[PDB]
C-alpha cells in the first residue's frame, strides 16, 4: 500500500511548459535523414519530413535547443546561411563528420515553426567569442537597417526570428570539447558575450553552461565560479545528465532519479550561494538542457568511419524499463518546477530520441515517447507538493528508494488534476490511495498505464508491443482516489469536473 | 482574516532541543554579577546566584556556549584553572576589561550542572592553535593517565566533563577580532584543530565559524572557503545575527525575521554546494549560535573606561516590540528545524539578556524572556509545514510581509499541538482560522497572549507591565480553531487530546 | 629529557597510545652508541616550528655555554651528541598527519627551520620530506614545490614506499 495527499494549497509552483523542451544537434541523422530528407515521399516542399513533423507536434514540445551541443563549439553560423552554393563543406570535429551546411539556422527556424516550437539558440564560445555572438543576435533579432539584419532579409527572411532564449556556448568544461575553457576563462567570455547580446536585444534571456556531467572533476566548483562571473548578466544555469543500465540492475536503474533530484538541489544551492555572495535580488533558475537515457548505442558508434555525411550515431533503441526511468525523471523535473524552468530531452529525432526514422521509410515512436507525451500533454498547471507514504527498498547505490514515484499537477483552467506515478516494484502491484478532499466534485476521467512484462522489450518500425492502454482501475469514492498500480508501471490517472 | 492548515503529515522535521540554547561569555556582568556573585543573599556554597539558576531552569536551556565570543580569541584556558592564587589577572583586549579569572572552565561546568545544561565549549584559534586545542579536549574529556587528564583530577574534578560539542574558535572574519584570519587561514587552522581534537576524543562534534555578520564584505565567500577546508572534519557551521530598531520603524523592524529566513537558506545552500563539490554523503547543519535583539545599550557603553573588572556592558533593556521580534526569530528557527540543529540566544545573563540582575539585589525577566520560555517549553516535537494565507504589507526594506508569522509544533508523545503566532499588524486584530482536521479529538487547552499598547514599554526590577496573560479566545468548533490575535501580539495556542 | 619524574605522560595522537616518555633522545643516543649507528634525528614541524628546531639542535650539538647546551650537560651528557643528518619534520602531505601542511606551508616552515638549524651548527645536513606515498594526490607536485622553497638550504629529499601482497 502507498498513500498520497493531494492538497491544492500545498503547491510547489506553476510548471514552465519549457520543461517539456527538446534538442536537435547537427549530429548523426538528427537533421539529415531526421527532420530533413529531400528524397522522402512524405517530404514537404522544403524537404521536411511531414511524418516527423506530426510526431513532434503530438509531443507538444514548446522549445528546442539548436544547433548544439558539442557541434556548436566549432561552428561558424555564417556557413549555414545564404545561397547554398556559397555554403562551405566543413569538418565537424565534434562528431568527426563532414557538415555540408545544407541546413543552417534559417531552415531550422522554418522547421521549428512547422512543429510550433520556439528555438533555444546556442552561440559558439569554443573557437569564437563575443563579436560573433552579438552579430548572430543582430542577424536573428534586429528588424532592419544594419548590415546583419539587412543580411537576414537579403537571405529571404524579412521578419526577425526574434529568438528569446540563448545558450552561451556548449559545456566547455571537458577536455573532449572544441575550445575547452577553464571555469574562469568561460565565465569571463560568457560574461562579455552575454553583455553584448543583451545590448543588441535586451528582451533576451541567457543560459550559462553548467558542467557537462555531474561526474566531472570540476563539478560544482565550475558552476560556482561561472556564476560568480556571470550572475548579473544571465538568467539560467544549465545541467546535464544521461543514465544507463550497464550492469543489468533494474531496481538500481529505476532509483537513478533520486540522484537527479539531488543533482538539481545541488545546482540550485550553488545558484543561491552566489546570489547571497553578490547580495543580488535576482534568482537564477535551472535549464536542464540535456537529459535522457543514453547507453545502448555506445559500441556500434565506435566502428563508424570518420568524415562521412550523416553517420548513424547515438541511435539507441529504447526498452520498457527506459521508459519507466524517463517517467521518473519527468516526475523529478515537475517536483522542481519552482526552480527548473527549461528542460530538453536530448535529443528529439534519431539521436538518442523518442522518434526514429528510416531512410525513405517510416518514422516510429520509441518506448520513451509515451511517458514524455503524457507529461507534456497532461502536465501543464501547478505542480503540487507530494506528501507520500510509500514502502521502500535498498539497491546497490541507494537506500530508502520509494516504490512510488509520483506527483500531481492541477490545471485550474481545464479544471483537471493529473497524477503521474511509477510503480518501481519489480514483483507486486501497489495500491495507491490519494486524499483529494481539497477538490470538490472531481471524478476519474481515465487511468492510463504503460506496462510490459519484459523490461528489455523494444519498439520498432514493424511492431510496437510497448504502448499505453486505458484500462487502469482508478476510482474516486468519498474524497479518495484508489488505484492499483501494476508492478513496473507508468501511470497517468486523470481527474476532472 | 488569515488561514492556516495544520497538517500532521506535512512535516519539516523533528526539532532539535538545542535550538533553545544560549550563550555566556566572559563579558560584562554575564559571569561576575551574573551567574556568580559571592555574598549575594541568594549565593550558594560555590558563589552562584540561586535566583539566576531558577530563572534559567524555567527557560529549559539545554546547551550554553562558553566562554566566547570575542573573549575566547585572546584567552588562555590554563589561566582559569587550578588554585586561584596562581591564576593571573589579564587584559582582555576584546572588551577592554581586566579579567581576574576567578571564574574559569571548571567552575563554569559546576554552574552548568546546576541549570541542567550541557556546555558548547569554544577553543581559542586567535592567539592560539592546534596544540592548545588538543590539550583542552584532553583536559576536559580524557579519563586519567596523562598529564592533562590527571591535571584536571588534581584541580578537583575526577570525572571528565565529557563535553560533546565544541566551537573551533570564534568568528575571526572581522578586523575587530583578536587574531583575525582570512577564510583560508582560518579554514586551515580549524581543519588541523578539528583533527587533533577528534583524535583525543572521537565522540565530539565540531562547529566551524561562519561570518560574524551577514553584512561582512566576505559573507558567503567565507563559509564556502571555510567549508572547503574543513567539511570532512566538522559537523556544523555557525551563523550570527543581531537586530535593532535604530530608526523607530516598528513595521519594518518586525519584518526582519524574513531576512533571518533568507540568511538561513543562504548558509544551508553553501553547505550543500560544498557537499556536492566534495561528493560527501555527510550533511552539514547549522548552529545559529548568536542571535538576539541588540542596540539599546550602544551609546552608554561608549562612556565606560578601559581596564575595569566586570563593567556593565551590553545591558540592553528590551521592550515589548523586541519580544515580538524575538518571537518571530524563534518561529523562523523552528521553520528551519530540518537544518538548524543548535541555536544560542546571545546572551543568557545581563549581557543582551532575558535575565538581568542587580548587585546584592534581585534578578528579573526582560520582555524577551517570555517568548523564549514559551518556545522552549512548548516547542518540543515536530515542526509542521505552515500552509498559510495571510494579508500582507510593504515596509522600507521588505515586500509582501505577512501580518501573520506562525508555525505549529506537534508533540506526539504528549499528544499536543502548539501554534506560535505573531500578529505584526499595528492597528488591527487578525482573525486566524486553523484547519485541524488531521488532529481528531483535539481541544483547545489554553491561548496565551503577550501584548501591550506601548511597544516601547520595558520591564524592570521594580515592575513588569509586559507579562503573558491567558485571556486568549481560541476555540475549536467543526474541525477548525478560530482565534483572535490582537494587534502586535505573540500568541501560543495549545491544543491536546 | 631530564629526570624521569618530571617527564609527563602524553596522548600520542599518531598511534593512539599513551607515551610515558621513559625513553627519550638521550637514552636513544645511548642505545645507538651500542649498535655503532649514527642517528638521523627528526624535528617536529607539525605542532611545532622553528624555535623548537633551533633549540633541539643547540641542545644536541652545541658544546656548552648556553642554556640548552648546559642543559644537556646537566641531564648527564657532557659531550655533544654531534648529530649530522636531520629530518625537517615527518611527511605532512597526508590528511592523517598531525599538523598536516600543504606543500607551500611545509616548504616555508622547512625553509626557516633549515636556516636556524644550520646557523646553530653549519656541519649538519638536512632532509626535506617528500610525499608520504607515491599514490598521494599531490605526488610530484609536492616535491617540486617543497624543493622550490628549500633547495638552497637542504641536502636530500625523502621518499617512502611500502608493498603488500593483498591479492
Ligand atoms: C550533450 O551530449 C551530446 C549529445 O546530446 C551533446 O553534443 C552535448 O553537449
Ligand atoms: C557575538 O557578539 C558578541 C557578544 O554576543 C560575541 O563576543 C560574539 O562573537
Amino acid at each position: 500500500k502507498a498513500t498520497m495527499i493531494i492538497e491544492k494549497d500545498f503547491k510547489i509552483a506553476e510548471i514552465d511548459k519549457r520543461i517539456y523542451g527538446s534538442f536537435i544537434e547537427h549530429l548523426g541523422r538528427a537533421v539529415y535523414g531526421g527532420i530533413y530528407e529531400p528524397g522522402h515521399p512524405q517530404a514537404d516542399e522544403n524537404g521536411f519530413r511531414q511524418d516527423v513533423i506530426e510526431l513532434v507536434k503530438e509531443l507538444q514540445v514548446p522549445i528546442i535547443r539548436y544547433p548544439g551541443g558539442n557541434f556548436v563549439s566549432g561552428y561558424n553560423w555564417e556557413d549555414g546561411v545564404g545561397p547554398k552554393e556559397q555554403r562551405p563543406r566543413r569538418l565537424d570535429l565534434a562528431w568527426k563528420s563532414v557538415e555540408t551546411n545544407e541546413i543552417g539556422l534559417n531552415e531550422f527556424m522554418d522547421w521549428a515553426k512547422m512543429v510550433g516550437a520556439e528555438v533555444n539558440m546556442a552561440v559558439n564560445l569554443g573557437t569564437r567569442g563575443i563579436d560573433a555572438a552579438r552579430n548572430l543576435v543582430e542577424y536573428c533579432n534586429h528588424p532592419s537597417g544594419s548590415y546583419y539584419s539587412d543580411l537576414r532579409i537579403a537571405h529571404g527572411y524579412k521578419e526577425p526570428h526574434k529568438i528569446k532564449t540563448w545558450c552561451l556556448g556548449n559545456a566547455m568544461d571537458g577536455p573532449w570539447q572544441i575550445g575547452h575553457k577553464t571555469a574562469v576563462e568561460y565565465g569571463r567570455i560568457a560574461c562579455e558575450a552575454a553583455k553584448v547580446m543583451k545590448w543588441v536585444d535586451p528582451t533576451i534571456e541567457l543560459v550559462v553552461c553548467g558542467s557537462s556531467n555531474r561526474n566531472m572533476p570540476t563539478f560544482a566548483e565550475w558552476e560556482a565560479t561561472v556564476l560568480d562571473h556571470t550572475y548579473d548578466h544571465v538568467d539560467y544555469i544549465s545541467l546535464h545528465q544521461y543514465y544507463g543500465n550497464r550492469d543489468n540492475d533494474t531496481a538500481n536503474y529505476l532509483a537513478l532519479s533520486l540522484e537527479m533530484d539531488d543533482f538539481i538541489r545541488s545546482v540550485v544551492a550553488i545558484a543561491d550561494y552566489v546570489k547571497a555572495k553578490k547580495r543580488s535580488k535576482k534568482t537564477i533558475h535551472l535549464s536542464f538542457d540535456e537529459w535522457n537515457v543514453w547507453y545502448h548505442s555506445n559500441e556500434a558508434d565506435k566502428l563508424i568511419e570518420p568524415w562521412t555525411v550523416a553517420p548513424p550515431l547515438l541511435e539507441d533503441i529504447y526498452n520498457f524499463e527506459d521508459a519507466l526511468l524517463v517517467g521518473c525523471m519527468l516526475i523529478t523535473l515537475m517536483k522542481h518546477a519552482d526552480r527548473v524552468k527549461i528542460a530538453c530531452l536530448a535529443q528529439l529525432v534519431n539521436v538518442i530520441a523518442p522518434i526514429m526514422t528510416e531512410k525513405n521509410g517510416p518514422a516510429w515512436k520509441q518506448t520513451i515517447y509515451y511517458p514524455f507525451m503524457h507529461a507534456s500533454v497532461y502536465g501543464r498547471g501547478v505542480a503540487l507538493h507530494p506528501v507520500i507514504s510509500s514502502p521502500k527498498y535498498d539497491s546497490k547505490d541507494f537506500t530508502d528508494v520509494p516504490y512510488l514515484e509520483s506527483i500531481a499537477v492541477y490545471n485550474e483552467e481545464k479544471e483537471e488534476v493529473t497524477i503521474f506515478a511509477v510503480n518501481r516494484d519489480m514483483e507486486d502491484a501497489l495500491l495507491l490511495e490519494c486524499d483529494v478532499r481539497s477538490f470538490e466534485d472531481y471524478r476519474v476521467i481515465e487511468h492510463i498505464v504503460l506496462e510490459h512484462d519484459n523490461v528489455k522489450q523494444t519498439n520498432s518500425a514493424q511492431s510496437s508491443p510497448v504502448v499505453p492502454h486505458r484500462n487502469g482501475d482508478a476510482q474516486l469514492s468519498d474524497r479518495k482516489v484508489s488505484a492499483t498500480l501494476p508492478k513496473l508501471s507508468w501511470n497517468v490517472i486523470r481527474l476532472g469536473k
